């Protein structure tokens, strides 16, 4: 029985389950951002609740607004943050709302984010949104786990990023559909909790349903100093899968051949190694996103821009902080400045007028080197404009250069 499993057998209050089994599970945690938000309100009543089942088990988000604040006020709404906590999803666990052995349910796609912290974490629909703000209970088919056994020490200039990548890559943007991906091995259990939120992010680009890796006393220390910082605390147990379980599709990964890569323009599955197309020019690098925008990326990124001595000419580098708080450690770090400094210009994800610039939009016939989710079509400009996807490191390589490149040279 997997960690997937005896977090859903916990949660419905079954002894034992099975994939492809489907349950009731309580939720411990349920978030709602923009649009949904509204939408979930409306479609809770026209069907008579007034009562949400547990008003301190709800994360709502804000900056028409009028429902929202009034829906908050109405009930006992107590964790509400504003938007200047940044856009992504690392507000969330930043405060200390997702433990390990839980079921984490949100309205972003990319809440699978969360599956890095040993949670059973998903995005869900508004009408599914609305029965667990009513009934705090949910139902779940039970998936299947395929574990990827990621073993062996990464090389120099490779980052989690072409771990993942690499992994999408020889699984294409399907699949990985129905189910749960799940990553371990010595390799995971070296890497960062901010590198672990890395690959669990980009799970559903396979097609999975979510990302899962299960925790050690990494994600331990960091839940419960969130817990502290923010007076979000409470008790958790830690769930981790047993070998009395099976997988479809058990993979082997071997992060000592991985070398730094690229997912190549249109589609995140392709997935083309440095070397082969390096040497084209580039007009844009974009460094920071949900997928890598914490601390440890921009200090990377900052130490090899910083090591050449600043950027090529004619190139945009837009370096976007995951949060607030990450912003703000890398603003005392000094990391900010040296960015600044070395020609980039940095949004302050709490600063109106830097989220707001239009600088980073691409144009017909401009390329971009992106260390976000998604390189398809039109989806950072012009549907004539294409993206690859790379390591923060990678990515500091293709800045100072201005072309693409692998960073060993
Ligand atoms: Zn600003």
């Amino acid at each position: 029985m997997t960690i997937v499993e005896k977090i859903l057998a916990k949660a419905s209050g079954k002894k034992e389950v099975s994939p492809g089994d489907i349950v009731m599970a309580n939720i411990d945690v349920a978030m709602v951002h923009d649009i949904t938000g509204p939408l979930t309100v409306n479609t809770l009543k026209e069907y008579g609740i007034e009562k949400v089942w547990n008003p301190e088990k709800i994360v709502i988000l804000f900056d028409n607004h009028i429902l929202m604040r009034k829906f908050v006020k109405e009930q006992g709404i107590k964790y509400f943050y504003d938007i200047r906590e940044g856009v992504c999803h690392q507000v969330l666990p930043e405060k200390g709302h997702v433990a390990p052995g839980e079921v984490v349910v949100g309205a972003d796609s990319h809440t699978c984010t969360h599956g890095a912290f040993g949670a059973f974490a998903t995005g869900i629909g508004s009408t599914d949104m609305a029965h667990v703000f009513a009934t705090g209970k949910l139902w779940f088919k039970v998936p299947e786990t395929i574990y990827f056994n990621i073993t062996g020490d990464l090389q120099p200039y490779v980052t989690s990023k072409d771990v993942i990548l690499s992994i999408i890559g020889e699984v294409g943007v399907d699949g990985a559909t129905y189910k749960a991906c799940q990553f371990g091995g010595e390799t995971v259990k070296k890497m960062s909790i901010a590198s672990r939120m890395t690959m669990t992010n980009m799970a559903i680009e396979m097609g999975g349903k979510t990302g899962i890796i299960e925790p050690d006393e990494k994600t331990i220390q960091y839940v419960k100093e969130a817990m502290k910082k923010h007076g979000t605390e409470r008790p958790f147990e830690v769930i981790k899968g047993d070998e009395d379980a099976e997988f479809a599709e058990v993979y082997e990964i071997e992060a000592d051949k991985i070398e730094p890569v690229f997912a190549c323009p249109h589609n995140v599955d392709n997935v083309k190694q440095a070397r082969e197309v390096a040497g084209k020019p580039i007009d844009q690098v974009f460094i920071g996103s949900c997928t890598n925008g914490r601390l440890e990326d921009l200090r990377m990124a900052i130490k090899i821009i910083e090591k050449h001595g600043g950027i090529a000419d004619d190139v945009r580098v837009v370096v976007t902080p995951a949060s607030r708080e990450e912003y703000l450690k890398a603003l005392k770090e000094g990391i900010i400045e040296k960015f600044l400094k070395y020609g980039c210009v940095v949004t302050n994800p709490s600063c109106s007028a830097c989220m707001g610039s239009l600088y980073g939009v691409l144009g017909p016939g401009e390329v971009c080197v992106s260390t976000s989710n998604r390189n398809f079509r039109g989806r950072q400009g012009s549907l004539e404009a294409e993206i690859y996807l790379a390591s923060p490191i990678t990515a500091a390589a293709c800045a100072v250069k201005g072309e693409l490149v692998d960073p060993r040279d």
